[PDB]
């Protein structure tokens, strides 16, 4: 029975709006409805995996596992295995897999951030699951962010609090937030982002809307404009929308949008907007590619559509050498070359790395850089030819091309990390000087870059 070398997940997002489901939502598991829709002829192919996220969840854990499963088994004949349900308030994460799998998925973790202070404090927030599977890690966040037109500010708050405090993947990754401890992670929910026109335009949005024709609508979207600016989901990816907005509709048709302010709104319009919505963000050189992005058109029980998202994810074995796990192998070694960090940072403190992976027995620290100044004001730690060379476990080119190596820039003075990015061994070439280059991150914001050159040695 071979490992497999890629699998693919099922993503799915909906706010159920306090409703109980109808008894049919076969469509969304599906990938049927509007937009990047899934073949008919792969209807009874599972996905491996398969990440539930709901908002304004009013089922028992119970209720919602028993109808994902009867649902899944109607499509596949196939009785799925719960990895992992966690709830916070109305919302909720399920991971179900094929029963193959059961024995592949291991490190299972789960965890909640609730977003705001006192007023802000109740009901919004994240929940998350993260797992091995083989070789690959895996991380799922469902989140339901701040309503509301005129919070786009919130959201991306509500964003940079979820990513700083969600408690998953190896805790050993100690400088490193849920956005560098996964080989892939998707990020899905409600984020409640708007399309960002005058209220007096409310018809004509509808207008286009039934004319499917999303360019002038989705040029609006808070989601896509905060991103372009750099505001929020910095480093994450998401497939072009060509599905209607999925919010907010008359419940029980999906004829009618209602937008008009109304006492049960705060008396807030609430215009036509893609608030349910996947991102995702897989280490460089992985592979993964969006198979389906859309809406069902066929489940009305809430004023939002579920929105369904498929990828093929790369994954890796888990290996085992006649020296690693549990020694080196002396055929293998990291080198860096000329590397530099370049930081946006103010202070003058020392800098040192730590290089994080699962390929070393454990992490790395460096010697303190060379501070200089930058002509454009900035500040470069210079490591030159200084930087240690790595050891890993096995040397093997079939492993260790596979491998990435999570950096961290610490100030000497506080070891707290300043920067924080991600380096693919996917070389072009081994015992060869090649460029390596990744942005640096703190809280998911741009501190700074670490340029350099590596040298990889294997066994081959
Ligand atoms: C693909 C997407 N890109 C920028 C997007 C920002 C928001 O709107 C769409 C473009 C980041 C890197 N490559």
């Amino acid at each position: 029975q071979p490992e497999p070398d890629m699998i693919t997940i099922f993503i799915g997002t909906w706010n159920m709006g306090n409703a109980p489901p109808p008894k049919k939502i076969t469509s969304w598991f599906l990938s049927k409805g509007q937009g990047k829709t899934r073949d008919d002829s792969a209807d009874y192919i599972p996905h491996d995996i398969y990440v539930i996220g709901t908002q304004e969840d009013p089922l028992s854990e119970k209720e919602w596992l028993e109808i994902l499963k009867h649902s899944l088994q109607e499509i596949t004949s196939v009785t799925f295995k719960t990895v992992a349900i966690h709830t916070l308030w109305n919302i909720r994460i399920v991971v179900l897999a094929k029963p193959e799998h059961e024995n592949r998925i291991s490190h299972i973790c789960t965890d909640n951030v609730k977003t705001g202070i006192a007023n802000t404090l109740g009901n919004k927030g994240a929940v998350g699951v993260s797992f091995m599977f083989n070789g690959t890690s895996l991380g799922f966040v469902n989140s339901h962010l701040t309503s509301g037109s005129e919070k786009k500010l919130r959201r991306n708050q509500n964003y940079m609090n979820i990513l700083r405090f969600l408690a998953l993947g190896d805790k050993k990754l100690s400088p490193f937030n849920i956005t560098h401890r996964f080989t892939h992670l998707f990020w899905f929910g409600d984020l409640n982002y708007r399309v960002d026109l005058p209220t007096w335009e409310a018809e004509t949005i509808i207008q286009k809307i039934k004319q499917q024709q999303y360019a002038d609508l989705l040029s609006h979207d808070q989601l896509l404009t905060e991103r372009r600016e750099q505001k929020v989901f910095l480093h994450f990816e998401e497939e072009e929308i060509t599905f209607a907005p999925t919010y907010r509709f008359e419940r029980l048709t999906r004829d009618k949008y209602a937008y008009t302010k109304q006492k049960a709104t705060g008396m807030k319009y609430n215009l036509p907007s893609w608030c349910d919505r996947v991102l995702w963000k897989s280490y460089p050189l992985v592979h993964v590619v969006c198979q389906s992005y859309g809406s069902t058109s066929d489940i009305m029980t809430s004023d939002h559509s579920p929105v369904f998202a498929t990828f093929e994810a790369g994954v890796t074995s888990q290996f085992v050498s006649k020296n690693g796990p549990g020694t080196v192998d002396s055929q293998g070694q990291i080198e860096f070359l000329r590397c530099y960090a370049t930081l946006k940072t103010k202070s003058q403190t020392k800098f040192y790395l730590e290089f994080h992976s699962s390929c070393l027995e454990s992490f790395v620290k460096s010697q303190e850089g060379e501070n200089e100044e930058g002509s454009e004001g900035e500040l470069v730690v210079k490591f030159g030819e200084t930087l240690p060379k790595l050891k890993p476990i096995i040397s093997d080119p079939e492993y260790l091309l596979d491998q990435h190596i999570l950096i961290s820039i610490k100030s000497s003075d506080s070891d707290e990390s300043y920067g924080e990015g991600c380096i693919a061994l996917r070389l072009e070439a081994t015992e060869t000087q090649l460029p390596i280059y990744t942005p640096l991150t703190h809280h998911g914001e741009l501190t700074g870059h670490f340029q350099g050159e590596i040298k990889l040695q294997t066994s081959q």
